[PDB]
């Protein structure tokens, strides 16, 4: 059973990273600069302030996923509040919070919220001509 | 890199089970009233419906454990709002989001909260006359980095 | 891990795998988006081939079921280039036997960096950009490279 969710124009972007994959995604961010400057942005870890200070965005911090960042975001996500995932996971090293990588990314999938976990699904997303817009989305009926 | 953080007298409790186990938590809860009236109750799902209309105790509602309930409930740990859990998983069934149900666990660790996963550990920590007294419990200095 | 690149072709190799309560989800897709997909060449695992074609005019390679191998497939032809996009749509609200194959075809797709969706929102994302029916330069790992450390 569905019911429906809208997603607004101006969106809130989670923006996650593994310890190998900081490097790529502060790439990433640099390259889609004005693209990301008008919607909110947060991020676990140090990540914020490593794209604070090479970009001047703004990034709202949280906890690092070791310390429960990725259930902070997965919290929200179910809450409505967080619209968009970009997880740069890493898949060719073991983390010991893994179970919490994957209860995020399931969360990520119940909601239906656009989300990338590798650069070209990223491009996609950020460079889509509807970015911009509202989206109603279908989404589990809770009760 | 560890430092210190008090839980309060009058602990904020989170209670959780699953399906099959739904039963033995409301029997826990009914044998424990008296201790349960002096704190602050959350449960995920129906549960909080189902101990209200049989003790009149007060219970916080969340979201489901498919939902998110086990991630809202971590989150909640790793900012320091929760202050005990009582997770009655069910060994004998597996379930959807057991990932979400082993990283509960690990960040109930990580905070080093009072966790009962079982009948008998959670009636040694309410029947603790430390229980309803300030505790102070070691953790993480996350301040440092 | 030192990077080089490959070009996804312009027509696409997609890839529609999809657990059993979410099969009816897929065909809404293909449903709609039905007059871009013609363009492109189409691969999906069990029984998923026979709904399309049953109720659609596209044609469709036919792979083995998740559970009997149709995973590892779909994640050799990723590894060696061949298949260039993954609609996946897993049920996160029912648990499957096959779950290592599961997560094992996601962790390849994020290796080699191929457009992949979940869920619906990220599948029309990446189907309706005007990129989509055009060569697209993708940054990879360079294998040769990586081997050549490992010796």
């Amino acid at each position: 059973e569905l019911t429906t969710r809208t997603l607004p124009a101006r969106k809130h972007i989670a923006l996650v990273a593994h310890d190998h994959c900081k490097q790529m995604l502060i790439n990433w961010v640099k390259r889609h600069q004005p693209l990301l400057e008008q919607h909110a942005l947060s991020a676990t870890g140090t990540t914020g302030n490593l794209i604070e200070r090479e970009t001047g965005l703004n990034v709202n911090a949280m906890l690092s996923g070791p310390m429960g960042g990725d259930q902070q975001v997965g919290a929200q996500i179910s809450e409505g509040k967080i619209d968009v995932l970009i997880f740069f996971w890493d898949p060719l090293n073991a983390v010991p919070h893994d179970p919490d990588v994957k209860a995020l990314l399931r969360l990520a999938t119940v909601w239906n919220i656009p989300v990338a976990t590798n650069l070209v699904t990223a491009d996609f997303i950020i460079q889509s001509p509807q970015f911009n817009d509202p989206v109603e989305i279908l989404i589990p009926d809770y009760q």
